[PDB]
């Protein structure tokens, strides 16, 4: 029960799969990323800038003009990426900068967009990390970025957060996704423990059409063992 | 047991009290803030910029030149500030931008500085928020900022985070501090539930000189009831 979806990070591995999948069902899908998705119904290009407010104002304004008075069924915030490094790393700063822009910036704008354009009873999905439920000594930036997302998910389920009535804010907490990039970069790893993209797509679909949707403010761990994926709630 | 301290946010309410207090004991104290602290032994001025890596590289380089081969007993990261707003707020973006720069940026550089300049058995203090242990619907940015700090504290206590041997990473989680600004801005509030600055200063002093120091990765709630402050551990 949905025909209007926004995919934030629409050109990423997951995001791309979503656009394709929803377009195949004849849903109207807009992709919001640093580059265009010609497969989407519409594309919003995020401006590359160090200025958060400049980027945010730009996306908000453009989505505003694109939607008009139309509300969407869901906003899938699937933007992110990974970078490692401990506190001593020479690349700490560069990596932190990137991690913040990919996960914190996107999560924040998404949240704002949800308050303005999500239908009542609609869905917002955020991208967290199972690893970020604890200290992440070998990946400072990433852990911090994802931790903040987790926290934000809590805020949105609270009274007077600005979320539309009956809408839900849900964070997905994966370990590793099965992507060609992951495959090339971790060639001798056990792919049988990586989550297929299709599994998430099918899950999102369920959540949208009212099937098995968890409460707002839920942190859902996505863990794959021997090619079988399971969903397990985690508490903040 | 200390004579060398760095205060990050050295010109803030708390930070200022620290510099004064440690200088009074004849300790060498450097203040790192957006403005100079003429009361400190030394002052490092953070460059105002939207570029995280530009700001970070600048502080790191300058602290490096200032310290040389000298290690410090402690780094008190007391930088922050507060801004409110739900997800629907028109000022969300502006407020988020500020919250991130004051708490996330500072916490991150501080952490990096600790790995390079903290003595073994030294201390790093971070500034969190009791409120950020849950969803903060009325203060998105703040909650996110402080949540990330909490998470980072966890990372630094982990194996191979880059922290010097025996040093500790401790986050302080206040409710409200007794500041003249708070007083002017919340005039009919119960000041008897606000934490005196001196209490934190005395606490920091204890932590530095080895008295009653909690484990690394500790989240210490600071709660004042009827002018009596108490320290209570919280778990991530
Ligand atoms: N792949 C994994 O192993 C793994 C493990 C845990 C979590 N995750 C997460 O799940 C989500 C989906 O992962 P993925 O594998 O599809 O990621 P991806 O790297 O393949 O795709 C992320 C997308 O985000 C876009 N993006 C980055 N910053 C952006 C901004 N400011 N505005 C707009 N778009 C921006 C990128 O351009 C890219 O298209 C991400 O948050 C990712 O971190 C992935
Ligand atoms: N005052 C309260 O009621 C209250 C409640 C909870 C937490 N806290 C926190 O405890 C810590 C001490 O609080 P305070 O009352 O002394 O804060 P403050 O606002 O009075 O001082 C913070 C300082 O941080 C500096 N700063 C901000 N961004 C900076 C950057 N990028 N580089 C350097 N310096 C930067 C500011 O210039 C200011 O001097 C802060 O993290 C604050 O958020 C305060």
């Amino acid at each position: 029960e949905a025909r209007r979806v926004l995919v934030y990070g629409g050109r990423g591995a997951l995001g791309s799969r979503c656009v394709q999948a929803f377009r195949a069902r004849n849903w109207w899908v807009a992709s919001i990323d640093v580059v265009e998705n010609e497969e989407a119904s519409a594309s919003v290009i995020v401006k590359m800038t160090d200025s958060f407010t400049e980027q945010a104002d730009q996306v908000t304004a453009e989505v505003g003009k694109l939607l008009g008075d139309q509300k969407v069924d869901a906003i899938l915030c699937v933007a992110g990426g990974w970078a490692g490094g401990n506190a001593k790393s020479k690349s700490l700063f560069k990596n932190c900068d990137l991690m913040w822009k990919q996960s914190i910036w996107t999560s924040t704008i998404s949240s704002h967009l949800a308050t303005k354009h999500l239908k009542e009873g609609g869905l917002l999905t955020l991208a967290g990390a199972k690893a970020a439920l604890d200290g992440t000594p070998g990946m400072i930036g990433y852990g911090m970025a994802k931790g903040a997302v987790h926290q934000l998910c809590q805020s949105l389920a609270g009274k007077n957060s600005g979320m539309p009535s009956g809408a839900a804010a849900i964070a997905v907490l994966p370990v590793t996704l099965d992507t060609p990039m992951n495959r090339k970069s971790m060639p001798e790893a056990d792919f049988s423990s990586w989550t297929p993209l299709e599994f998430l797509v099918e899950t999102f679909h369920d959540w949208i059409t009212g099937n098995k949707r968890p409460n707002s403010g839920s942190l859902i761990q996505v863990v794959t063992t021997d090619g079988k994926t399971e969903l397990t709630p985690a508490y903040f």
